[PDB]
């Protein structure tokens, strides 16, 4: 799937450095200025075989990746912005269906993710694009340091070796993203502080209250929403048990 | 050769179309299924090698290729997309479509078409009813998928002809421009398939440009007509084509 350098036209800028190009059509295409690294290559090599493997409406569109001039990915260019912008930023009035439409779009991408044991760590309402409107596109998604293994204290050996990303963070993350589309609001809007948050958290002793969620949302949604929020990982559902519960209250809710 | 769906996880359902026998079925989500009334090991090489001609298409504007199944039935999954085709907007329905939309509708087709050149892929049967219009306005492109030495000087001629090529292509473009810009499927006065086939085979007969709407801007008119070119070598290429369609749309 290599594009070669010349048919690649790069255009305006909107980590990593993103840009607008035109290749066949609008693409967008992400790129980092180096000048790169073995180990960045590597990495790029694994990501690039990761996000070629994925084909489905409500996944990004991965079309290329590009080696020449710097290491970069282009995908399709899709108008909107992100469900972050739209109802944080924006505060758009979404009727209820809307939300449970964009629901169930997010819960077809990350079954299809998972089926293909695919572990998006990084899910959240701000790489979730809407394409034109209520169509979900996905996107967004060890000691390296060799020579100073030695200096390092335990305290840091441990914490470079952890690997706490699973299939349960994603359905939690979920989770608060339903939060996010039903309250129409970020979880723990009082507690403007971020050591607070990631400490109560961690201790498991703060949990977004269901409470707040809009009068118009069903109590199946908050059932099914709840469940995915279960501290105890083994607890959490799987994803197509998500998705089947979702598109079983849309079309029950009409 | 990776992309293989196993059985049992596609759920079938209600029939959309009978090619291939078409049905929108629910696989991550809802998907459509096209199948096959063919299992042969000889035949299962062919459809390995049209999976992967299929394997290399990535683009907004051509219908997302999902997966092939084999176990139950030989068929292509691909996505759902809400709507009709182009066929059906413009000739059945005939929906009231304002000149943007219609310019950005080959637009989108232009660039789908170009993509799939760039591929060296030929697309045989492109015509308008291959056209679908998710949501309203987002195109999507399908269907798309020995004795020489014994044969005499007057058959031989035949089979290097190779008639399917880009030029095919453009002049099927050409005409989904007549068709987007009069409204109208071409040659309607005639409505005889032996008389048409005979008359455009002969260059006696080409689709009357006096039909076309008087919205429609005189360069999309100029690029329509060379498309359209008795000539193969006439007719011009796809890159000239998306480029003189992206400058007109700016224009307008
Ligand atoms: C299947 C591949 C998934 S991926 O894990 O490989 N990630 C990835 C790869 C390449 C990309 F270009 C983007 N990406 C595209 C837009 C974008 C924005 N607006 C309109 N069209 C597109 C964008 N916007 C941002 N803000 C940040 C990143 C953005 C990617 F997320
Ligand atoms: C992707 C690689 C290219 S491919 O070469 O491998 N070919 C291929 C492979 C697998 C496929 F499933 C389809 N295919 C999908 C839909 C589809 C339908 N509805 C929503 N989304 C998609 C569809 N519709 C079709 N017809 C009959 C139209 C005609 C008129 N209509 C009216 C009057 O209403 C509606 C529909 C025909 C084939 C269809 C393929 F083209």
């Amino acid at each position: 799937w290599e594009i070669p350098d010349g048919q690649i036209t790069v255009g305006q800028r909107i980590f990593g450095t993103v840009y607008k190009g035109k290749w066949h059509g609008d693409v967008a295409v992400k790129m980092l200025n180096v000048t790169p690294t073995p180990q960045q290559l590597q990495a790029f090599k694994n990501e690039v075989g990761v996000l070629r493997k994925t084909r489905h409406v409500n996944i990004l569109l991965f079309m290329g990746y590009s080696t020449k001039p710097q290491l970069a990915i282009v995908t399709q260019w899709c108008e909107g912005s992100s469900l972050y912008h739209h109802l944080h930023a924006s505060e758009t009035k979404f009727e209820m269906k809307k939300l449970i439409d964009i629901a169930r779009q997010t819960a077809r991408g990350m079954d299809y993710l998972h089926a293909k044991s695919i572990i998006h760590r990084d899910l959240k309402s701000n790489n979730i694009f809407l394409h034109e409107d209520n169509t979900v596109k996905i996107g967004d998604f060890f000691e390296q340091l060799s020579g100073s293994i030695l200096w390092m204290a335990p305290e840091v050996i441990r914490m470079q070796d952890s690997n706490p990303y699973s299939f349960q963070s994603d359905v939690y993350a979920f989770g608060i993203v339903l939060y996010e589309l039903m309250t129409g609001q970020l979880p723990y809007s009082n507690i403007n502080n971020r050591d607070q948050i990631i400490e109560m958290v961690g201790r498991g002793s703060l949990s977004p209250d269901l409470s707040k969620v809009r009068s118009n949302c069903p109590k199946r949604m908050k059932r099914l929403m709840a469940e995915c929020l279960k501290k105890k990982r083994d607890e959490r559902p799987s994803f197509p048990r998500i998705l089947a519960e979702i598109e079983e209250l849309a079309r029950e809710l009409s």
